[PDB]
């Protein structure tokens, strides 16, 4: 049952790669990323490994390779410079890169990630490129295990995957998707402590409709519009066939910006046979619940008693307000569709209403409670009077004055979620939210601020992103063995987050710790998916540890340079 | 009883290929090759020409705002993939120029330090004495022909960067290639780190060197009689050893010590010698005369400066078939004391007496250019800005068409700028510089200053010394290339006051002057691969390396 | 002109290969036969290169493991079994394999070489395989190149070849035929001091018309009859081609047991364009001519005076006979058809006569005289009265008693040479070739026969093996940079070891020193055969060594271990 090798014995015809192990030395470790010091190797190390000669006589710290990095990534104009010079150091010293990453976190994270890695997205097929990641085609049809084996690590636990068909607010990036899997991987060990060479990044391309990239000689995809229905499918159910055979159950599929339709027929095949986690629906989801009972614990008052407006009835649309929902009735005991009565979303067509559902969605039904056609969100906002407004629209400024200002009306302090990407796409700025609302705002957002100044205070708003949750999330499915996510485990995320807001960062106007924390975050909401995972029965690694955050925090990888013979 | 290092070969397929620059096409890989070595899937599934590559890089070398990030881009494609960094500095040779060599690649060696590095040639530090052999056996390429080596002690005009000099032989070894079409495979960056003086770079916790002052005498002297020692044992008597960037003290005991023994050839004494030669002979059909008849005026009496000056007097005697002695009363150099005469030779350095000819002491170089009223002033100082608008001026005003030669490195140490030359002398001047400027207007017309850098003569001359097995290097030679350049110089490069053809042409430069420094190694018989090929022009050619991509299935 | 770079320079799409060089250590280090030293490394190399652990603490000396391997080399029983247990060291410790054969070069060469690589090639296909060599087959057409890049060695300067028609006198082998070329090409490295890395052994399989082969289950080649005509030109045409744009002009390629038809075609062809030499039709005729020189100093005369008859008028027959007329026609200045009048050669069908020539093979009718047709080669033994009797026939024991005693009868001391191989094929024995002739024969043979004892006295025959002459001779061509093989280089060799032979080995009865001096042999024919080559101006190593004997003694590979870092 929970060590089923029946599947495990079909290794025969399974393609496999013959692997050769050799002792690295001179410049076949130099130009190996995950081994490669650069000058921190030690005097003792150069004459061990035939180094002597091809280093100048100098030997560094990794400290001080972290303030020479440092020093010249400061001097590159542009972020996109800042985000090439981050892509080249992950690929020639790898320890280098995450040391550096964790010690800067603040200050670099825009450039890795949101909003820059957006930008590094647009212009994937343009920029200068040191090869990462797995890219599966169309044309790899039959022979997807064969493209599998070309990857020289065997022991992969958490695969992050998108089809390049939404990438954040951007659209469809096609094969140029790329950059995001990249980037939540980086974070997945800068944030969470999973180990680099566990971690896979892939992307399936099956064309791009995007005719900018269609008609661009740089991009790097099949110059075809998308494959749909039939020839879509059968690359999805073979991929996900050979992620099995190859890696087992126990490894993490974290599904990234795929299309509505797509990201829910992903969730529901294979929620049985695979461990399935969708960072859109669900990761995004958990954050932003965290955020709602971390903000009422700034103002005061429940889950059950707000009323929530949403813009945007996507995967994070439906997502978010469907886990707030079941929180509610945890909270309450109430049937469901009493706890989605006060939940309100606001589409392209207008708000979600009863009258229209004689030609709607079908993920959309739940949502379509009784009243009146509304055309727009300023005519919702007026109407429903709701608590909490959050954006997921991929449109920047739909938040107006007028909006904000009529939040800020009959609240007397509106919760404001903008979580849109990237900065450009955001439904408001910081600087916006707190002027029009008179200081009086709860906001955050998806991409990073500045702390913004309104009558002689400070407000550090908080970055409501799902980067604060999928890497403690990932790191409990692995260390607890998980075969299954439950929409339980998102809660005891949630919750694991929301009970490290403390004052500190309530003070500054922030609902989320600094993520110069992110590492105890990480092991708290870690401890909590495992213990959930357990308790459910879906944990393998029996018995579970006494101490569930000690042991997390003790699987966490730590880029530190050990020292070599 | 030799030590030895156990190689092993294995086919390069998957990341240890794509790691591997010397072959690494990156998306220039086909679809066939990429099935073959295990690649299908660590590309994305566009399969680019190296043309579409040359575009690409091209355009995102352009949005960086220094020269020095476009240096660094530029290093760290060198690094990554080999065939597209020198197919890209071909195709784009006048561009790209200044950002690998001068004068970018000054303040790379300024700042090598604090710079992302990707490893590329190899240090013998003083702590490698005694074991000098077990280093060089780490470099993991056996048949090397041209090795470029420099001490640090005088980078460009810079002076003393350390063990930060090696900017400088890296760069001449991609020329050697970009330019001469040695293979990059046979090329050997070394720096001798024995120390430096800077203090600047001793406190700067960057400096990738000992913290250390210079070693002297005995202790110096030892590294590298055991480095020359080594070199010989290892690569055998063919290698070229090309000196770059040391002190006058020194080069001159190198190129004495090891001319019998060694192929040793310094790029700052005999190279800029040469390529100097050919522009005043590229000068003389623009204007008209012969070198006999001209005056020389030289700032700064250091290796070039005396070096230019004796192969100046050389050709003049090979002219002439005056006694060299006799071929020296027309040139005079001024040092830091003012103007070298025979009245302080009592207390004179010894080789600068060949100069120190009858006049009374003069203080500066315009006291000078006004007495000695020179047809020729070649600056060769390493100060800027030391051919002034009354030099200059006095220079135009006796001469119709003044020859000034500003040799010095980088842009900022430069003895006047190409504009100064051309405003100041009312666009009379016959002007060229070490390190490039632009092209410059004066009513209506445009002035193209020539290159005077000898990179566009030891590209040449290194291939010949190879292609022809040369074990010497012979004065006769440093003519045989001046000349060949010089006779590369047409109307169409003087129309726009050039004394030296386009960059764009230097392929074609450096197999003339190839064929021209192999006949004079045969003729003068230095030449071991016997018997000379019928069309020495054409076979310099064929044994050019192209970076034309090679074809793996 | 001579360096002629401009197909040097036509080598763009020319196919190659991706190499990595890396520093071997450990297991890699162990497994490579060029370096692999076993129980040989030092402490010192072991602690360096992380062998320390992998082998035993006992460090021996190269002399006790040539000791050793001895002592184990003599518990096999079988010759096949000592053969198969040489091949084995060759392909695990290279330098040991080497310096074992050369210090012990008389007691192993009949199981390297003729004798035994004979059954070794008949059973080869069933005989336990490390790999050896490259085998080009038929299905390598149009992808010749492609194969050749498979090797791991650039620089090749001696290639040997056969497709396996006719190995020693045991007929068709096909693809079996691979044991010659390698036997060849360790006698090379041995006898001649040619580096190893610089020899390629090669087998071209068109087919075999062995019929025992065919319908063995362990054939190793195509189970086809032979390609003739078209189908087989093009495959050495284009092997030809391939040959000379991957390695050049100046390397040497060894032709070995190619049909009569063939064999000549191959030389004739490529004399012009390559450097090609034929074992069976030059080598073997050199080494004879060296034993007629050498026999007629034993017993007087000159090389005109002497009556030849032959059995077998094949490669080696014509061959070894066209070297003898040319050698006399430079030592009586007469017309070559006045040289070949006392040359009698005796085939199949009988003694060759001009009354025959209305139906002869081509080859045959300049050894055509007139004289009435006989059937047997006793009949001719008995009308020609010869002075010399040479052996080429490939059938064993067809030098009867009756043969012998003529030739005893009419000859005070009659020459002998059984050239056949292996033994069991010899043309006789020594031992009746002493005991027939009443021990007055001058006798030598092909393969290795002990010392023979007649009337109280010791007879030790020599060995008229081309081995004598292609390892000295095939290192004057590389040493000296010769672009062609010219009959006058074949006499310079003759000479040079016929100018070896002393009353040393004249005193036991021996044309030939004995192979415990193969390497001053090797030099002298080298320095012979470079001298030559300059003379002709066909040598590009210009200018000539003051001291040519020297030189060929300098560039000898050596199998002392070399000490690693």
């Amino acid at each position: 049952e929970k060590e089923q090798e029946e599947a495990a014995a079909a290794s025969e015809e399974l393609p496999v790669m013959p692997w050769a192990t050799s002792v690295a030395s001179g410049y076949t470790l130099l130009r190996d990323p995950h081994h490669n010091k650069g000058l921190a190797f030690t005097e003792e190390e150069r004459d061990g490994h035939y180094l002597r000669g091809l280093l100048p006589p100098a030997v560094l710290s990794q400290e001080l390779q972290i303030k020479k990095f440092m020093n010249t990534l400061r001097q590159y104009q542009t972020p996109l410079q800042r985000y090439i010079a981050m892509m080249n150091l992950q690929e020639t010293d790898e320890r280098l890169f995450y040391k550096l990453l964790i010690d800067n976190v603040v200050e670099l994270l825009p450039f890795v990630y949101t909003p820059t890695v957006g930008e590094a997205c647009q212009k994937y097929g343009s920029i200068f490129r040191r090869p990462q990641g797995l890219y599966v085609s169309l044309k790899d049809k039959g022979k997807v295990l064969e493209v599998l084996r070309n990857w020289p690590h065997r022991n992969i636990q958490v695969i992050c995957v998108t089809d390049g068909e939404r990438i954040l607010g951007l659209g469809d990036l096609g094969c140029q998707g790329m950059g995001i899997p990249v980037g939540k991987l980086a974070l997945y060990t800068a944030l969470g402590g999973v180990d680099p060479s566990v971690c896979l990044p892939i992307t399936i391309d099956v064309g791009t409709n995007n005719e900018k990239l269609l008609n661009d000689e740089f991009y790097i995809g099949l110059r075809q519009k998308r494959a749909t229905g039939e020839e879509y499918d059968e690359l999805i159910e073979e991929f996900m066939s050979a992620v099995k055979q190859f890696y087992g159950e126990k490894v993490l599929i974290q599904f990234e910006d795929f299309a509505n339709h797509n990201a829910f027929d992903l969730l529901e095949k294979y929620s049985k046979s695979h461990l399935v986690f969708n960072d859109d629906i669900q990761g995004t989801a958990s954050v932003v619940l965290a955020g709602l009972l971390a903000a009422l614990k700034m103002v005061g008052g429940t889950l059950a008693e707000q009323t929530y407006l949403f813009l945007g009835a996507g995967e994070a649309g439906t997502g978010i307000a469907e886990l707030i929902a079941l929180e509610i009735s945890k909270q309450t005991n109430a049937p469901i569709e009493e706890c989605r009565k006060k939940v309100w979303l606001v589409d392209s067509k207008g708000l979600i209403v009863d009258s229209r559902k004689g030609s709607l969605q079908p993920f959309k039904k739940p949502w379509a409670h009784e009243h009146e056609p509304l055309k727009t969100l300023y005519d919702a906002v007026q109407s429903i009077k709701p608590t909490v407004l959050i954006g997921t629209s991929g449109v920047g400024r739909t938040f107006t004055k007028e909006i904000i200002e009529a939040m800020s009306s009959f609240n007397e302090r509106p919760i404001i979620f903008s979580l849109s990407n990237p900065t450009s796409h955001s439904e408001c700025t910081a600087e916006q939210a707190y002027t029009w609302s008179q200081g009086r705002s709860i906001f955050a957002s998806g991409s990073p601020f500045a702390p913004v100044e309104y009558e002689g205070k400070t407000f550090v708003p908080g970055q409501s992103n799902n980067a604060y949750i999928f890497p403690g999330l990932g790191l409990g499915l692995v260390i607890s063995g998980a075969v299954r996510v439950h929409e339980d485990m998102l809660l005891a995320a949630s919750k694991a987050l929301a009970d490290q807001a403390t004052q500190d960062n309530f003070e500054k106007g922030s609902i989320f710790p600094p993520f110069t924390s992110i590492r105890k975050i990480s092991a708290h909401i870690a401890a909590a998916v495992a213990a959930k995972a357990y308790e459910l029965g879906l944990a393998t690694r029996l018995p579970p540890p006494s101490d569930l955050v000690k042991y997390a925090e003790n699987c966490m990888y730590t880029p530190v340079y050990r020292n070599y013979r």
